[PDB]
Order: C-alpha cells, then sequence, then structure tokens
C-alpha cells in the first residue's frame, strides 16, 4: 500500500520478459510446432490451433518461441499476432522491475490509472505499460482478469469453461471457438487457464496427476475412455468431470458438446487425470 509485499512471493525471479500471442493460423486452423528454431521440418512435435492464447518468449529464424504454462515450442511467426490489453488499476501500486518481493520500483501507479497489459500470469503479476513505464504490477491491482476469480481451484474454472461450449457442434480435428472434437475441447479449456495438455486423447491419457480412485474425482479432472471395439486397448475418447456425477464431452452421438452421466456411460475408463494444481 504500495510498499506491502507478501512473504508468499519469492524474493527472486527468473521470469523472462514475454508478450501475449493469439494464434491466427492464416487460411486454416492449425500450425506445425517444433522444439527448435531450426527444426527437422519433417518432425514437428505437434500442432497449435486457431484462437489459442500463448506467451511469446521471442523470435528467431522466422519462428515465434511460444509458451503455454510449462510447455514451450516454436511456430511460424506468421501464425500468430501480438496482443496488448487496455485496462485500469483499482488500487495504488508500484510497477516493479520483476515479479518478486525484491524488485526495484519502476513507477508508482495511482489508483484509477489507464494501463496496457503486455503479459499475464507472471507469478502473481501482470506486466504493463503505464505512461511508457514498463514492469510488473500485482494481479489484484488491475481490473482486468485473465481467468475467473470464482472457483476454489483451476479445476472448477476448467469445468466452467467447457460449460460455455455446451451446444457447440462436433467436428473432428477442431478446437474452437465454435466447433470441437472430444480432445480439442479439453486442450482448449486448459489453454484458457494457461495450462498445456497435448491434443489427442491417447496422449492426454499419459500425463497429469493420476487419480486412481474415481471416488476422488473433482471438477476439471479429465476422464479418458476406450470406445473402439475394433481397437479395444486404444484410448479413443475423453471428457471432463464437472461434478454431480456428470462429465461434459464433444460426442458424435448428437454431434454436440453435451453433458453425460458418468456411471451410465457404457465405455471403460482408461485413466482419470488432474492437470490443475491450484
Amino acid at each position: 500500500g504500495p510498499g506491502m509485499l507478501s512473504i508468499l512471493l519469492s524474493a527472486s525471479s527468473s521470469y523472462q520478459t514475454q508478450t501475449i500471442g493469439r494464434l491466427t493460423t492464416p487460411g486454416t486452423n492449425l500450425v506445425k510446432a517444433y522444439k527448435s528454431s531450426n527444426p527437422d521440418l519433417a518432425r514437428n512435435c505437434y500442432w497449435l490451433y486457431f484462437d489459442y492464447y500463448v506467451h511469446i518468449l521471442g523470435y528467431e529464424n522466422g519462428f515465434a518461441h511460444v509458451r503455454i504454462g510449462t510447455e514451450d515450442c516454436w511456430i511460424s511467426k506468421d501464425s500468430l499476432e501480438e496482443i496488448t490489453i487496455p485496462t485500469q488499476s483499482v488500487t495504488e501500486a508500484n510497477i516493479y522491475s520483476e515479479p518478486s518481493r525484491t524488485g526495484t520500483i519502476v513507477r508508482y501507479v495511482p489508483a484509477n490509472s489507464q494501463v496496457t497489459i503486455l503479459d499475464f500470469n507472471c507469478d502473481g503479476f501482470y506486466r504493463i505499460n503505464y505512461r511508457g513505464y514498463i514492469g510488473y504490477i500485482l494481479e489484484d491491482a488491475l481490473q482486468y482478469k485473465w481467468k475467473q476469480i470464482d472457483g476454489a481451484n483451476d479445476g472448477e474454472r476448467a469445468a466452467n469453461l467447457v460449460k460455455t461450449k455446451l451446444g457447440c457442434k462436433y467436428i473432428l480435428g477442431m478446437s474452437g471457438p465454435d466447433t470441437y472434437d472430444c480432445s480439442g475441447l479439453m486442450q482448449w479449456a486448459y489453454n484458457r487457464l494457461d495450462i498445456f495438455m497435448h491434443r489427442t486423447a491417447d496422449v492426454q491419457d499419459l500425463h497429469g496427476q493420476l487419480i486412481e480412485d474415481a471416488q476422488d474425482i473433482l471438477p476439471g479432472d479429465i476422464i479418458t475412455f476406450r470406445t473402439d471395439s475394433d481397437n479395444p486397448m486404444l484410448v479413443t475418447h475423453v471428457g471432463m468431470y464437472v461434478g454431480n456425477g456428470q462429465f461434459i464431452h464433444a460426442s458424435t452421438n448428437g454431434y454436440v458438446v453435451k453433458y453425460q452421466d458418468f456411471y451410465k456411460y457404457p465405455y471403460p475408463v482408461s485413466t482419470i487425470r488432474r492437470y490443475w494444481t491450484k
């Protein structure tokens, strides 16, 4: 106020200067992703998709180095656009040199100031520009919220996110904003929480915290299923638990994003995976 800093913040930060990107994938819905700026172009690690949000770490050799949560990769720089977000502050704060409790003061910001968000989810801070002064301001000092404040954890936030897509049409290979397949809905929802998961159900099945007992399932957990009787050992489907014994999924049965009764669903579970941590 403005000097008070919580002991819960680290006294040190390795957070690198980043900007915000939105994928535009011109002319299509996807872009190949690589693990270097000089890749074996035949061996892309995966793809990223239209209207996904990323952090931009930099550019090299015609590629953008992008980040979603703990995952980073390289995509053609023409597949995304840089984003800045105008907002205002609601409480006096300092712009600090870094997102920690030992940064130097770049600029005092009075309450009600017009600012521009340049990066988000910076370990409890936004990176902003105020009157040309650039640095890190505590998240709660700004009006804009990059994710929901409501919810006890990111799992509940993920459940709300898939609920916002109820009624969207099923289309194989899509991940929003208007059409989805089962695994694209999962990846999209966690993209909006700055959490990376892979694109296909059979890989989503292999990461995240394993919830061994279904009694311990919570909103935002994903459930993978084996639904192909001609390949009965292969994971082919996925949905998100949203509480009260229901999960939401994009299904060809109805060709729509819809609720489904978990225990009445007539296909075997593979794993229950928790990709949220807070």
